[PDB]
């Protein structure tokens, strides 16, 4: 008679295929709260210690940092935090990285060529690609791609380059809805992540739009850890830190890789073979601690208008 409740900020249909799998090896029923990860980091601290919430799982990890300074999540069992390298936890031991996504330019080659794509996130805010490409400012991942861009550049470098992107990047309201265009020919290019190319490959077959990889330890190349966490006020300690156990096991990994292109953070385990292997996405030289809360990007982006 356990049920876990686990708020899932991940995409939909990844959150279901790991309750799936952990009811089939434990018989444990699930019930999902799907939302946004800031959305649901704020209902969990509204709803105070009589949250339902036993465990949380984001795309990003800046919900997780600010719930574990908050003093929110329970301590991973040790043998969890040695599923995974010491970077992709949290510094206490109170959340820990699932799966890593990737920044991508999505380009249409039938409206730009592969040869004259930028060459640095940093120069889209030139006015040669004013109307030629998509961003979407809500997004968790674009936040932490700020972030990056205030620590690799400053913070005077990074919002002239927003104010670039305010004046000509094209604005949309989610990851989906800038890849359809893209692969629509609406617009040439956009900033996505890389999970999203492989969904659209699945569900069409053939597509128009290509992929390009900054690489290069460039801004673009940024690397963003979907991590996970039990809440302090769980009621079933033992199971919520099963679940997240699990989610770090060989079969949990592959029932998350199932519906999402993203790379296992548990040590030693590849992803897809469609994927770009992880060694050759060359990124920048940042961990999730380094990006920590995204405070100075949430404060950029409210300076400029976009979020
Ligand atoms: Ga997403």
């Amino acid at each position: 008679p356990v049920t876990l409740t686990l708020y899932n900020g991940q995409h939909a249909a990844t959150g279901i295929a790991i309750a799936k799998a952990f009811q089939d090896k434990t018989g444990i029923q699930v019930k999902i709260r799907k939302g946004g990860d800031g959305q649901l980091a704020s209902q969990i601290t509204e709803e105070g210690a009589r949250s339902p919430a036993d465990v949380l799982y984001t795309e990003e990890s800046p919900p997780l940092i600010r719930l574990a300074s908050a003093g929110l999540l329970a301590k991973l069992e040790p043998e969890t935090l040695a599923l995974v390298e010491p970077e992709h936890a949290g510094g206490n031991g109170d959340w820990i990285g699932i799966t890593a996504r990737t920044r991508v330019l999505a380009y249409n080659p039938k409206k730009i060529d592969e040869k004259d794509l930028p060459k640095s996130l940093m120069d889209l805010s030139d006015p040669s690609w004013s109307g030629r490409f998509g961003f979407v400012p809500t997004s968790g991942a674009f936040l932490e791609q700020v972030a990056a861009v205030i620590k690799l550049k400053g913070q005077e470098e990074a919002e002239d380059w927003l104010t670039g992107l305010k004046a000509f990047g094209s604005i949309y309201t989610n990851n989906v809805t800038a890849m359809k265009a893209v692969e629509n020919g609406e617009v040439d290019m956009a900033l996505i992540n890389n999970y999203y190319w492989y969904t659209l490959k699945k569900e069409k077959g053939e597509l128009n739009s290509r992929l390009h990889y900054f690489g290069n330890q460039d801004p673009g190349a940024l690397v963003t850890v979907s991590g996970a966490a039990v809440l302090k006020s769980s009621k079933h300690p033992r199971e919520a830190q099963q679940f997240v156990a699990f989610m770090l096991s060989e079969e949990g990994q592959k029932a998350i890789l199932s519906q999402s292109a993203e790379y296992p953070m548990r040590k030693g385990m590849q992803a897809d073979p469609a994927l770009k292997p992880f060694a050759e996405l060359d990124p920048p030289k940042l961990t999730p601690a380094d990006l920590g809360e995204a405070s100075e990007a949430l404060s950029l982006e409210r300076d400029v208008g976009l979020n």
